[PDB]
RNA sequence: UUCAGCGUUCUUCGGAAUGUCGCGCAUUGGCA
């Protein structure tokens, strides 16, 4: 907490308000805070050789927004993660609580990276297509599953991604990861 | 040689929205 933490966070736009196994508080750029939070969980397990788990709450706030409010709201997110599924992290919203491995791979690697590479390659697609997909996923109507499939056929995205998105939407866990992965990509792509 | 029309098609195939923004600013916070 006091020494290795400086090397783990090295190179990231993060300021550590306080440290320690009792309570850890860091304020940083959101993409950096998430990536370093994942690095920390992997390091903690390695350092402890397992048998030790860390629960965290991650929140996204405008810079002008008050620190006390940031601290209070993020405390609640940490509490969500702590009460059940203590290893799992809570990110941005109460609705999104994810295991650290889930957040790192089943969301930021299996879903966000394909979508990211697909969008960049496609000259025919854009944030607006990703917003359309998100609106269907958010509504959660059975018809939207069908409407997403019509959008996917029109979209012409690579078939394996098309099928993977379709499968993800039908599975409840995959869709929350798909929603989060799309939202993370939109936050990253947005200027 | 006269007397008559009769039957069959009644719309078809594509394209079914797309791209762009997806809140910003002030107070507050932060730095001094």
């Amino acid at each position: 907490f006091k020494f290795e933490l400086s090397n783990i966070l090295k190179g990231a736009r993060i300021s550590v308000i306080y440290s320690g196994g009792d309570d850890l508080f860091l304020i940083g750029a959101w993409d950096d805070v998430i990536s370093k939070a994942l690095v920390l969980r992997k390091a903690f397990t390695r350092f402890s050789a397992g048998k030790l788990t860390f629960s965290a709450g991650i929140g996204m706030y405008p810079v002008k927004y008050p620190i006390s409010k940031m601290a209070s709201e993020t405390g609640v997110l940490e509490d969500l993660a702590k009460r059940g599924e203590k290893n799992q992290v809570a990110l941005w919203n109460d609705s999104k609580v994810f295991g650290w491995s889930q957040l790192e791979e089943q969301i930021l690697k299996e879903k966000m990276i394909p979508l990211q590479e697909a969008l960049t390659n496609s000259q025919e697609h854009g944030k607006s297509f990703l917003y359309k997909m998100l609106e269907l996923l958010r509504n959660e109507d059975q018809i939207n599953i069908a409407r997403l499939a019509y959008l996917l056929a029109r979209s012409s995205l690579s078939e394996e991604l098309t099928q993977s998105i379709f499968a993800w939407s039908q599975n409840k866990q995959q869709k929350v990861e798909l929603i989060t992965a799309i939202e993370y990509l939109v936050y990253q792509i947005r200027e």
